[PDB]
């Protein structure tokens, strides 16, 4: 492509799937939301940086817990597919931000080490 007609920009074929996040390292994902059920797609997620052994272990433990909590929040209404609203969860030393972004079908996540130091 030519920069006059097409200004430089990020490659849209390799986007950040999760919720925008400024912390490093961080795990982002775009979960598929159908009713009160959420689905994690490994190819619709990404990680910036490298989680430490301790934080990686904690992410493994916290992920299922976070998923279950988000599903309950969909069921109860704190997470509404039609309304943008960021919820914050904390688990195993990690912080998780989630938002439907009013996408009517997706739940965007950002998980990173809680800056407790």
């Amino acid at each position: 492509t030519l920069p006059g007609t097409t200004p430089p920009d990020d490659n849209h074929d390799r986007p950040w799937w999760g919720l925008p996040c400024t912390v490093t390292p961080c795990f982002g994902a775009r979960l598929v939301q159908e009713g009160n059920r959420l689905h994690y797609l490994a190819d619709r997620a990404g990680i910036r940086g490298r989680f430490s052994d301790v934080d990686a272990y904690h992410l493994d433990q916290a992920f299922p817990l976070l998923m279950k909590q988000l599903e309950l929040m969909l069921t109860g209404g704190e997470l509404n597919p039609r309304h943008q609203h960021t919820v914050t969860l904390y688990a195993k030393g990690l912080t998780c931000e989630a938002d439907t972004l009013g996408s009517c079908g997706y739940v965007y996540l950002a998980v990173y080490p809680t800056p407790a130091a």
